[PDB]
């Protein structure tokens, strides 16, 4: 039902500072999962080992999509734009590269819309791969609804593209191996943490 | 040894070439494109080769040699997320081919000159593989989708086989042991 | 269980800064310098605290709380754990490092010469310098029976260096969370109106 | 002790398995030179040199790099460019060996003696796991730094500072060796050519 896949993505658009600010992207994730039709009817455990699996890749697709409108950076929560400031300071240049050549600038080449980005996510959240699921079945079949959906979306709103179906789900490796990369190098940690930290330390410093 | 490596990496390009207009782009981008893939793609053809083996991997290697060279985790992902997908749905020697050539085709690779061209080829092998699911599994339209979503996997398996250097370490501790005692035990 | 943690980690910074600030010279350094020394530093100075403290404990550690090495083992970070207990806190009981000992070697790793964007890493390896001259002169002074016992104190930092890069690399405090704090927080947002 | 430990320093994917064979067998040549090496348990001083092999060898070309203000030196005495390694994407690690270790061994002009002792302190490694005798190898290790400090003392008593300071580019062995083997720095350095030039040949003929 890609009308309630893209309903989903629309409502969502001290160092306790950084766990707060974890707190609340990963509740913004959760959110917007249980806005997916039939993920609220899983196990909740299943639901659980779901967005762990997937909370990276899921936050990545989402300021990845935000970031077609800017020049040489992303689109964070709190609104801010990251060019290699926050970027630079973390370490993370080469991660960052990674974003805008392997998904920001696809997504921006073929105008990849809301909809599309929402099936998506819809996808990499019911990952019938995650380890202990009761019923990977289950999620495999909503996984197959998805594709199915989105399938029929492309093909109607985009006809003259036989071929934008398969460049959508061929995005999804590039997202797998970001993800992992933003894990290995504390990605999110430094991204959270830098301002809050440095200004603490200054302050305290004087 | 090392010449098994030599051997496989020549039956890589060997396959490479016979890929249709993988001979046409320009020969740096065809380095670039086989040192990007080569991980991928032998991950892909033993996964698929192992269908035929009962519960581990041929290249023959079963999770107690696994568990014991300490890259259990990284063999029970190549066996739930590979293996036995491959299985479960009867994954041909056409459709491997097919996602081998699209894992080869990576328009992604650092330094590609024209990287347009090379998703233009990725666009042709996969448009290619549409038509051979639809005429040889109608009843499952479901089946293309069903492919390429296995790539997210290589793709991570590829990542985690390197980090735990899987290979090497399915050698064991035993080899080295002896390669070093030999070393140590000349005049 | 998770907002405990996040206020002791507070505390744990705060108390970070102003041992640092105590340490003759760190705050004639340019403020920009103190905070990549700080940043490059925090994770190591913090091992080699709970190291000196775990002395009175058997294979385990104690945080400022207990954690023993089944909790580091159950959590898959088992064998950093046993790097900690056998690298660092069993050479610091067998030696019976001091506290002022302790503190040079903290300040030591404080000034990080190595570490990347100092506008002045010459100034900050003169301020070392002093700093292991200084420990040099107490362990010759105090322990003049013991000759070794200067290198057998450097000689434990690069155990210190590799224990800190690997308890970032396998996220070493997140998973001593254990798996159930963490499917406990997710079941409760899930279970949010 | 000193003599001897400075009379030590003294003396197509195939190919680059030969050339870690070649280089290999220098360490253990160069081990079984060490004083009392060869009298610990075979089990033993297999573990030591399976723990050390990697810092081994970039303090002997870190030490080597002195001449140079570019690149590292590889044995045969063969330059490496710093742009090789960042080409063969190892640079980060390649400035850290060049800045933490090459840079400091020529600011304080470490000697071969002086190498040749912390390469035997690296060697005799206490906390290597699986030693049937560990105190053995501590008393092994104690002797060498205690024989480094009266060869520093004797030959540089104007700097009173050079036994610690030579003790602690230590650290930055231990980091840069443990980053080595993440990035397979001697993998890509070794085989980045190697390979290439391989796969060009094999390519260009039908
Ligand atoms: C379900 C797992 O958590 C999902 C979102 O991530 C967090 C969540 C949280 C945290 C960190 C993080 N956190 C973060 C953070 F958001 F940057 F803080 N990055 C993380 C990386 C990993 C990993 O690489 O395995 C794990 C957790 C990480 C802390 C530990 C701050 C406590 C609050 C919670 C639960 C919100
Ligand atoms: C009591 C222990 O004292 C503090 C130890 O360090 C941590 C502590 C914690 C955390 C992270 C870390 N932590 C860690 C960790 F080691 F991976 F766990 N990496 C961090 C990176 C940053 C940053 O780049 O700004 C900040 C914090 C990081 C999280 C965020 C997991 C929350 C809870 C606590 C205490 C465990
Ligand atoms: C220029 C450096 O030369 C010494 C390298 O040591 C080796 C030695 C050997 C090998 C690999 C390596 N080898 C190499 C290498 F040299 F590129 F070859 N990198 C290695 C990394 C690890 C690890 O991270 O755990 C383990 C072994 C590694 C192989 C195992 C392939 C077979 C036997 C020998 C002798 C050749």
């Amino acid at each position: 039902p890609v009308e309630r896949i893209l309903e989903a993505e629309l409502a969502v658009e001290p160092v306790t500072n950084i766990c707060q600010a974890a707190d609340k992207q990963l509740f913004t994730l959760v959110e917007w999962a249980k806005r997916i039709p039939h993920f609220s009817e899983l196990p909740l455990d299943d639901q659980v080992i779901l967005l762990r699996a997937g909370w990276n890749e899921l936050l990545i697709a989402s300021f990845s999509h935000r970031s077609i409108a800017v020049k040489d950076g992303i689109l964070l929560a709190t609104g801010l734009h990251v060019h290699r400031n926050s970027a630079h300071s973390a370490g993370v240049g080469a991660i960052f590269d990674r974003v805008l050549t392997e998904l920001v600038s696809k997504m921006r080449d073929m105008q990849m819309d809301k909809t599309e980005l929402g099936c998506l996510r819809a996808i990499v959240l019911f990952n019938p791969d995650s380890k202990g699921l009761s019923n990977p079945a289950e999620v495999e079949a909503l996984r197959e609804k998805v594709y199915a959906s989105l399938e029929a979306y492309c093909k109607h709103k985009y006809p003259e593209q036989p071929g934008r179906f398969a460049k959508l789900l061929l995005r999804l490796p590039a997202l797998r191996s970001i993800g992992l990369k933003c894990l290995e190098h504390l990605f999110f940690f430094k991204l959270i943490g830098d301002t809050p930290i440095d200004t603490f330390l200054m302050e305290m410093l004087e």
